[PDB]
């Protein structure tokens, strides 16, 4: 178990730029099953999300490789059943079996790891594939799909709003006969660069980012070059890194209208902001934060992922600022290791409830999952003294290089071994 | 998003007539589609929940029409593939599977929506069914169930207290060859009140209220008339508006012996209560509530239906109460929005500390499921200012016109669009 | 319902004689039914799970007798299908799946009990199980398997760290044909002496104790005898006992290497230990304990079963105690009972925040599940004046004679009808 060691008061101030999307980097290299042409996807993070999917996707069949794209060519899969050891480390892992059922009639995945923020079932994953015309089962701990022929269209009302089986429904309908409409989809940017992927390989898709997706599904997919959108939350953490810190930051190769709803909190926590077509700079203007509210919910509105970030901000903000979860029921494990570094939180229900206080101290905290631990290293660089953020692994699946980038902002880090 | 603006501090005093329950009402009209007459239910609220199930039965095939009453005509039902749009909306839809089986030899119901207070599977609903003799498997979403010929009546001891599936399972044995025990029964009033309804049709039940039913199966059921019981969770909510308003009301229509848990809890928050044949009367005498101590429990100990409202009462007491719910594993939601009000709670586990205070404060708080939202809206009744309650379309699922019902007691209520 | 009735404040000092372990009685008791020749099992606690247990084995077709020992012979079950009502009282149960499918080819098994500290799923038994070469379908409430012929070994990666299905996965396989390799397997004492009486049986089995167990199969098991190990948990309660009472005790037939991480954190808190080859002594030289951070994990940390004895340590401490629960998500009920006592703890999440307080008051507190009441009754012994414990049949599920041993220890404990 690696660390980060972490020394602080530090401000945090200067450029950033930003990687292409943990999340839609994802799903696009898992939809390139589908594609019976070579693939280059560019500006792919360097993380262990898509290094193990690269993997995953070489045992398969696929030929593999990266730079700063990942190359794929799935002409030759020929396995279907997907490697359980790489499987259970992350949640994208189950976006192989919707590809390799409409591509290949049948697949095999065990039930998916990732962030450990809920019990996070796949059930709408499972009832949009049957509703395409495939046969399910559980069995020895495999999701097992098959569909003799092709799938077939369906109108698909999807029960809940999903992202990853939004991406599943839609990513699999591009291979089956007839028609697919997806209502109540998830509109995140990730699942419209998805979707613009998908068009580059042939696919017939219309309505992404939308509640309604609507696919005409066609006889095979050819192959093509597609580049990756920035990082949202990414861009956001870097953001708050800045705003915590009394600081300002330019965030280069960004998206700013992925971030419409962070951007106004930002705003209301006293951040001065301003935005380009390719980039957002953030100016506190050597002020604390204010206290904020805040409600998760599905994009567009303020997202999940960045509920962790925001609730350091509150913590050491000017204020009383209250932070609802609506969209997973255990993402809260990042609140006493903040109070273990002297933060003010009580929570209530799906509510945190902070006191923002002028400055916390070093501790030692633990990592839990992705977005918690970005947390606590943030907190590590504006807290007093040294913080040792434990099981740091976490970070490494969603933030390329995060030592480099902070380091180049003034902050004073180190990994260390164990 | 309709919303509620309240103004206060008022006080609530008068008189108020208690609807048919909703939790009688809703699984009456679903027992219905046993019905091989045309039926009359009676004192059937006007209620988000009962539109829909209307909508539901006329969409299987029966005619449907209400005034004061409901009347069903379900001679004709032949569809058993429940319309899922109406069914993601609520609990009681889980309620169409049973009677379509026992009828019908098959149903196929999506699972169902409702109060989001918890998990709430419906696994016991299925084990009873397949008890009786129905095979079912879950595919697209569905619950899909068949059994060749009538189900033939069981022993089934019910794993643990439901009332949902004591209804399900009561409902269905009417039309199975045999007898039917169910142990471990749920013995709410509306249970009781299913029972006798069904009885007026022809069925064969004894045991309803205890915790053994026995029903024998019949060919067939006919049709009749029946009057729905008094709603007891509308009648407590309109006792604790009155407790902690320091008030006094008269509750008309009423049935006290469905209270004797939430009327003692009353009395021992200093209420001066009496009872008739069909009302009761709270009087304060102008005083605050003391604190009470609370555990939730199956009927007929104090009801998780009134819980929320018991949360406020303590919080507006006097001293500590500790309330405990034992029920849902997720039914704290109104605490974070009642200490945005100025509520000093604590939760610990399943348990809500709640340290009483003399006045609450005015805000923007928004409800989470049907009592919940009843709950905040009282708040604002007697809190300083405005309290703007958003998402109130809740509150309909279970009141029939709360607004003017609270409005005749002295509160100052307007319903906003948006 | 009886309740225990305690006066309080008293110290505890003495010594007690530890009885063989509830956990692993209870899989040795469920193992033996695959022997062939009758078995002797000795230093078997009486506790309600054995007694259950037995009754259990008995209604297989079992002989069963006891008395320090348990007498079972085996050779003539004849029943396959568990007894509902034994099984619904207890976790153990879900126990007599593997053995029945193993030998005989078919079992059912409805859902187990136990404590309600979680929702406990199986699925990583019948994913085991199915792995094993095992057909499972749940129906009726009962977990239903069979195999055509024997289990087949094989290579098992178990997806999550669990007592039980290692356990399942184990005894199964000791009648498969061929190799089984459990990877990731718990490393519980419990197991390692689950194991050592399987080979007693002539079962071949290597790694109890590591992370990997293999097992060769074999055509039958024998008969023996074998004696259980000391309870771990029951050795940590008592020692908790006298650390919280300011006290000292000697603690006889105990294994001080299944508490490595327990007496270590004792130690932390102030405890002047000592240990021999089959006893533990504690002494806290009249001191009050000092506060310590605990993180529950898997064996050889530190024990969920130990985590509500180390959480009422720390509220009669000296300081701030942070104590982590990783293993289940609803084991905090102990703590608004321990509230109501006067104790200072607040809960973030997973995490209870723990500050202590010099003296906690007598209280009338509701026992929850097994260790939570274990420890309401060691709040009572300390506490000023008198304590009544409801419901404290759960203890009797984990402690043989605990009110004798505590009145042995100084204790004033009254067992009290209701
Ligand atoms: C790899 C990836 O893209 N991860 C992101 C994705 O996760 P992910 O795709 O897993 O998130 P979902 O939108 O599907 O989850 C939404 C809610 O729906 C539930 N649900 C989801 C699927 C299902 O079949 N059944 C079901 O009940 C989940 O338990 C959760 O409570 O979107 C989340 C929501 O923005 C982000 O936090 C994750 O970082
Ligand atoms: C439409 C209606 O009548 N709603 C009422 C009904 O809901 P409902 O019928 O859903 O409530 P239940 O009594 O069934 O629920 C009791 C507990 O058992 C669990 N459970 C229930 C069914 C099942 O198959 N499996 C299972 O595990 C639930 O998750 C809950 O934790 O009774 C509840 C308990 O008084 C009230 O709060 C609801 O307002
Ligand atoms: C009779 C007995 O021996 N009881 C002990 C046993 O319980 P038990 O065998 O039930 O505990 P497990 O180790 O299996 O449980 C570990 C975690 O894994 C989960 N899980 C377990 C099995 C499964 O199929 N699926 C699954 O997801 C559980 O919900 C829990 O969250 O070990 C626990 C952990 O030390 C102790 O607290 C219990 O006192
Ligand atoms: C929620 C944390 C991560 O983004 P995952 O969804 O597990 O990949
Ligand atoms: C618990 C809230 C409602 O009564 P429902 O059960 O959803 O109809
Ligand atoms: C966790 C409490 C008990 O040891 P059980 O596992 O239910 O036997």
């Amino acid at each position: 178990m690696d660390k980060f060691r972490v020394q602080g008061p530090t401000k945090l101030q200067g450029e950033v730029t930003i990687s292409g999307a943990k999340n839609a980097a994802l799903p696009i290299l898992f939809a390139a099953l589908l594609a019976e042409e070579p693939v280059e996807i560019q500006n792919v993070p360097k993380l262990k999300d898509v290094d193990t999917s690269m993997k995953l996707l070489s045992q398969l069949g696929a030929k593999v490789e990266r730079n700063g794209s990942v190359h794929i060519d799935a002409r030759d899969v020929n396995v279907f059943c997907a490697p359980y050891d790489l499987v259970k480390t992350m949640r994208a892992s189950i976006w192989a079996l919707g590809p390799l059922v409409a591509r290949f009639g049948q697949g095999q995945v065990s039930l998916p790891g990732g962030c450990t923020i809920g019990a996070r079932p796949v059930d709408l994953h499972i009832s949009g594939l049957e509703q395409l015309g495939a046969t399910i089962k559980l069995e020895e701990g495999y999701v097992k799909a098959s569909v003799d022929g092709r799938l077939k269209g369906a109108h698909i009302v999807m029960d809940k709003v999903s992202v990853g089986a939004t991406v599943t429904i839609m990513c699999a309908a591009t291979l089956a006969e007839g028609t697919t409409i997806i209502e109540n989809a998830a509109r995140e940017p990730e699942i419209v660069d998805t979707a613009n992927f998908l068009i580059t390989l042939g696919a017939k898709i219309s309505g992404q980012g939308t509640d309604r997706i609507v696919i005409e599904g066609v006889e095979r997919l050819g192959g093509g070059v597609y580049r990756v959108l920035p990082d949202r939350i990414e861009t956001g953490t870097f953001l708050v890194a800045a705003a915590i810190s009394r600081g300002k930051i330019i965030c280069r190769n960004a998206q700013p209208d992925t971030l419409d709803a962070v951007l106004a909190k930002l705003r209301d926590a006293g951040a001065d902001i301003e935005v380009g077509e390719d980039w957002i700079s953030l100016d506190m203007h050597g002020k604390r934060p204010k206290a904020v509210n805040v409600r998760t919910a599905p994009h567009p509105a303020f997202p999940t992922d960045m509920q962790a970030q925001f609730t350091l901000l509150n913590l050491v903000a000017e204020g009383t600022g209250f932070i609802t979860e609506t969209v997973f029921e255990n993402r809260f494990m990042h609140v006493p290791e903040l109070s273990r570094m002297g933060a003010h939180a009580e929570i209530e229900s799906n509510t945190v409830i902070c006191h923002g206080v002028e400055k916390l101290s070093g501790a030692q905290v633990m990592a839990t999952d992705l977005r918690a631990s970005a947390s606590l290293v943030l907190a590590g660089c504006i807290a007093e003294g040294t913080t040792v953020v434990d099981r740091i692994y976490h970070i490494d699946r969603g933030y390329e290089r995060i030592e480099d980038k902070l380091r180049a902002l003034g902050a004073n880090i180190e990994r260390v071994k164990g």
